[PDB]
């Protein structure tokens, strides 16, 4: 059921979709460990994903959530990374794309910087980095994030010092680092519906000059 789209880099929504991995690169505590040493990417391809019954079963528990939400969908574009991103595409979120061992709980998260996202493309801490060369800052294996149509309703907000339930009356988590200033929120949502993979974005990292 799932068709991808290519967009055109001439394409203003190639150019924002973009705009919106290279601006929300930042500095990670771990030197780059988990996600490789960068400050910007090179895109290779961003392709639209197209499943008539992943999109209706999104806006079916977006309307759903709305409602409980004083008419409020709370409706996020946000980062994700995964070795199952290929998984993801054809058949959903679900239970098995879930951090069981999460600061914010046994839920799907979800990234506003794109680097974040990036240092789970090979797994959890990076796992083992690429499958050809085993670099967790490999500059040659193309990689691939999601960039998805996420349904916040009432966000729980959690600061940190950076499948579950939500919160009694709450739709999802708001992971907001309190430490690092420069670090931007991340959400967890615990139902796969909250959420619809529409960019698949391909790319790799750039080695610093
Ligand atoms: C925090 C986070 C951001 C993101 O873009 N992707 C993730 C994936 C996971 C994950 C969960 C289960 C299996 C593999 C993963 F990479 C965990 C946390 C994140
Ligand atoms: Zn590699």
């Amino acid at each position: 059921g799932t068709i991808l789209i290519d967009l055109s880099p001439d394409d203003k929504e190639f150019q924002s979709v973009e705009e919106e991995m290279q601006s929300t690169v930042r500095e990670h505590r771990d030197g780059g460990h988990a996600g490789g040493i960068f400050n910007r990417y090179n895109i290779l391809k961003i392709q639209k994903v197209c499943n008539k019954k992943l999109w209706e079963r999104y806006t079916h528990r977006r309307k759903e959530v709305s409602e409980e939400n004083h008419n409020h969908a709370n409706e996020r574009m946000l980062f994700h990374g995964s070795p199952f991103v290929n998984a993801i595409i054809h058949k959903g979120f679900d239970e098995r794309h879930a951090y069981i061992g999460g600061m914010f709980g046994a839920g799907i998260y979800f990234a506003e910087n794109s680097s974040k996202s990036n240092q789970y493309v090979y797994g959890i801490g990076g796992g083992t980095g690429c499958p050809v060369h085993k670099d967790r800052s490999c500059y040659i294996c193309h990689r691939q994030l999601l960039f998805c149509r996420v349904t916040l309703g009432k966000s729980f907000l959690q600061f940190s010092a950076m499948m579950a339930h939500s919160p009694p009356g709450h739709h999802s988590v708001t992971g907001r680092p309190s430490v690092n200033g420069l670090a931007l929120a991340e959400y967890v949502i615990y139902r796969g519906e909250q959420a619809y993979p529409e960019y698949l974005i391909t790319y790799q990292i750039m080695r610093p000059e």
